[PDB]
């Protein structure tokens, strides 16, 4: 990963930033790391992890747990809440606040799903179940997007989340059922166009997660891909924020991330 390691280099010299990444190679576990072990706020990117504890449980413990409506009041809308928003007089299924959640990176299911799992608490005893010992989430939507350099609550590191990431899309942690019903929410995203989807072919299955906060231009994005029509996948997991308090989110070096780690482990 040497060449990859100048090259991200150079591209955090671009836009005066900070890059965090890890890519793995599900087939032969060769990994790319630039930053890998820095602290970086978890964001939305936990809404992934999330509907993973959640399928986990409705599989190992709680029978008809995605069938079960919720509801909430009004007032327990959050920012950025595009669907559930739409469905206040009615509730919706666990299920459909898991696709809320990830395609749509709705914070209203997403408290919602924290509430099936015992919060953000529980959230962290399911990162443990995944051997994720450095990954926590401390508080709700939308507090835990307040991020800023010497915050320690609500982070992750880009190699934690990405062992995650592999663990609950490729590996064993979930059912084969869940994990094909994960990726299919993952690819269904409608949030990452600018990120990791545009930084590789488009031809290839991208199944990914956002996050974002305006403090530190804060942008990340985490994905399970397919390089081809028949190829064993890779995951990638970026985080990414600026020197400067008021700066912008950058999708383009996100997005130039993704192509140099798809670069270096021989897939483009």
């Amino acid at each position: 990963g040497a060449r990859a390691r100048k090259e991200l280099r150079t591209l955090e010299a671009s836009f005066k930033g900070r890059i965090g990444a890890y890519a793995v190679d599900t087939a032969t576990g060769k990994t790319i790391t630039y930053r890998s072990g820095e602290r970086f706020p978890l964001l939305s990117t936990f809404k992934a992890i999330a509907a993973a504890a959640v399928l986990h449980k409705a599989r190992t413990s709680d029978p008809g747990l995605l069938n079960k409506v919720v509801h909430w009041t009004t007032a327990e809308l959050q920012e950025h809440s595009p669907v559930t928003g739409k469905h206040v007089k009615d509730g919706m299924t666990v299920a459909r606040l898991c696709e809320a959640a990830i395609t749509r990176s709705d914070n209203t299911a997403a408290n919602m799903l924290l509430k099936q799992i015992g919060g953000p608490a529980g959230l962290t005893a399911y990162f443990h179940t995944l051997k994720d010992p450095v990954s926590r989430l401390d508080r709700w939507e939308t507090e835990l997007n307040n991020w800023s350099p010497k915050e320690k609550r609500d982070t992750t590191t880009p190699a934690s989340m990405g062992r995650d990431l592999r663990a609950v899309t490729t590996g064993d942690a979930l059912d084969a059922r869940d994990r094909e019903r994960l990726n299919a929410w993952l690819t269904a995203n409608k949030t990452g166009d600018a990120r990791i989807r545009a930084g590789l072919p488009k031809t290839w299955t991208v199944g990914d997660k956002t996050g974002t906060n305006s403090k530190y231009g804060a942008g990340n994005d985490i994905a399970v891909v397919w390089p081809g029509k028949s190829a064993a996948p890779i995951i990638m997991s970026i985080y990414t924020n600026r020197g400067a308090a008021d700066a912008a989110v950058d999708d383009k070096v996100i997005a130039d991330t993704a192509a140099i780690l798809a670069r270096a482990l021989g897939k483009l």
